[PDB]
């Protein structure tokens, strides 16, 4: 009843953030991902993350990795355009201002897929933490061994400038090591750990993943999403997902939110207002880009997973998600945002 | 109406280029394509190309590159031919002599793709278009950082010996680039920038890529294809391409360009004549052979990507539309050509 009025509402917001395909548009003002990480022997999650990117909706995905890696990504995929600059050989300054480069061709960086937790690729994926906090416009989703950094330096996401524009994905491990940082006590209520672990953080929006997934910035859901009392601090997802647990699923996770957090902020920054998506009216609707992005990921990846399950049953592997995101895209979005007259989503 | 006439009937003479299947044909005659470029991390843009190339209908397609995005290529397709000799550790008469080997084996040349703008590359891609000026049957098209170099260094495609044998494809920036080179003034006409660079660059033909094409090699259209009023200098390509942006289709494009430049031009020849298409009567058609190819190709592969779009909707991605060249080609050249009683096309 009143979960499933409040799911549909609130993936009903998130379906307003998509851009419609429109002729006016040119190549890259859907979405220019990037995935940071891909170390040493890590080869499969940087791939997910930036194929599901582009099978999302992305113009462009970039990956930027160390060379090993990144040689066998490529083989992977003609579409997606690796940048093997992490090169440990490499100077420190040569990598800030190759990163920079390619960082400023970006809307959103994905930190953690394959990242790993050598001195050399934390460094990186901190230097790319400095450049995004000083770039406005980047938003960044932080999975894998980039909530590895945040654990041993939580200010890399503290007191960022501009509108709030940071999503981590931490699974149950993950999340508890956050909580041991922060010093939030488990104790605590269920839901109210991850409001706390997100405040602590600087209201960054936190995707709790487990049997259910729980989102938080930390702060109450506005008026616009969630009588006398005060709306939730916190949105549970509950969809069914599949039943498999081989190892991946959050790579897609972290690519489609990277993707839909890229479509918001475009959308609340007026990119879309001349092919008749104007920015939101409402405040709360723009401050809270990262929670609807956040919650409209969650919920499509489980619905991926469900329909990945349904198709290979026990013998499900991620790569099969990755063809199967176009469909199941068109399913949660792409169908309903044009029936509800939002044009060609 | 006259629209709609003029581009059955231009589409029509690209279509009169295309040699027949034919028993008696040997393999290379329906086209031996190169592409020049893959350098550093750029793996996708020429395996679009040449593959692109190869499912238009090419006998052989070969891809000269660095041996680092070499070794990635190979892996995408046994059938393609990759050459890694833009070593940079050859020599550069090594280099030389080496793309004159390869070169000698080509009808046309597709420079761009993946080359990428530092140094090496660049003087590669001089190189290479010093010694197409000095093969005459050689044709030439320039995309993606090839434009690059005609930008800094437009005599490079001008004063050239023989027919005219040139096709650049600019998107809206490389363009715009292009006309602040030659000083052409962006206050003109919109359709008459084209004609203005391209008589500029000595009639070599130019695509405009954006939401129409615009196409032109600066000379009004022959009264062969396009009453007191001269003919326009320009062709404009309206049909329905796809809506998803996703990059790559450019080389689609490139690619495909290529094999009806080299068609063409041995149709005028006279290669095809021993199979029931002899060269055309008209000098104007063997003037045009760029125009046509660049007409036919642009038509071509908005329908390519139209297609795909319908398939794929958003999550199309280039690598889509390698795949589905051969039914589009069926479709806009080869069923029609075959029912215009040109044979099997
Ligand atoms: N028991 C469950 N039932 C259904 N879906 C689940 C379950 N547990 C987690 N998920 C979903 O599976 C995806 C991955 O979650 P989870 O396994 O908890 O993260 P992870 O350990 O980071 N995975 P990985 O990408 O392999 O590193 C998310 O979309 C979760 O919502
Ligand atoms: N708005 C549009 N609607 C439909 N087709 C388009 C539109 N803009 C461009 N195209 C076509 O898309 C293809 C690529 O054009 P365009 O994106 O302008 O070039 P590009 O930037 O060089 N692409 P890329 O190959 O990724 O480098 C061409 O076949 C164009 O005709
Ligand atoms: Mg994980
Ligand atoms: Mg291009």
């Amino acid at each position: 009843h009143m979960a499933s009025k409040q799911h549909a509402h609130i993936l009903s917001l998130a379906r307003s953030m998509i851009p419609p395909l429109h002729p006016k548009l040119h190549k890259g003002q859907a979405g220019r991902i990037g995935v940071l990480g891909g170390s040493g022997d890590y080869s499969g999650a940087p791939y997910f993350s930036s194929m599901g990117a582009m099978r999302f909706g992305a113009d462009l995905a970039h990956v930027i990795c160390e060379p090993s890696a990144g040689a066998v990504i490529k083989t992977y995929s003609p579409d997606l355009i690796v940048h093997t600059i992490l090169d440990p050989q490499k100077s420190r300054e040569d990598i800030r201002s190759a990163l920079k480069g390619v960082m400023s061709r970006l809307h959103v960086l994905i930190i953690g897929p394959g990242l790993g937790r050598d001195d050399h690729m934390q460094s990186c994926a901190k230097i790319a933490f400095e450049l995004a906090k000083d770039m406005e416009q980047m938003g960044v989703v932080v999975d894998a061994d980039g909530l590895w950094l945040v654990q041993n330096e939580p200010k890399v996401v503290m007191d960022w400038p501009g509108v709030p524009r940071i999503i981590l994905t931490p699974n149950v491990m993950e999340f508890k090591r956050l909580c041991d940082t922060m010093k939030i006590n488990a104790s605590g209520p269920h839901t109210s750990l991850c409001p706390q672990l997100a405040t602590a953080l600087g209201n960054a929006t936190i995707i709790q993943k487990g049997p259910s997934d729980i989102i938080s910035n930390g702060l109450k859901i506005p008026f616009a999403l969630l009588e006398s009392e005060e709306e939730q601090n916190y949105l549970e997802v509950k969809v069914e997902g599949g039943l498999k647990r081989v190892g991946g699923q959050g790579d897609i996770l972290s690519g489609s939110t990277g993707v839909l957090l890229a479509w918001g902020s475009e959308w609340v920054r007026g990119t879309y207002e001349h092919v008749g998506h104007p920015p939101p009216q409402d405040k709360a609707i723009k401050e809270n880009i990262p929670v609807l992005a956040a919650y409209g990921a969650s919920t499509f990846n489980r619905t991926v997973s469900k329909r990945g399950f349904q198709k290979k049953g026990r013998s499900m592997v991620t790569g099969d998600l990755v063809d199967m995101v176009g469909e199941v895209y068109e399913e949660v979005f792409g169908n309903p945002g044009e029936v509800e007259g939002r044009g060609k989503l």
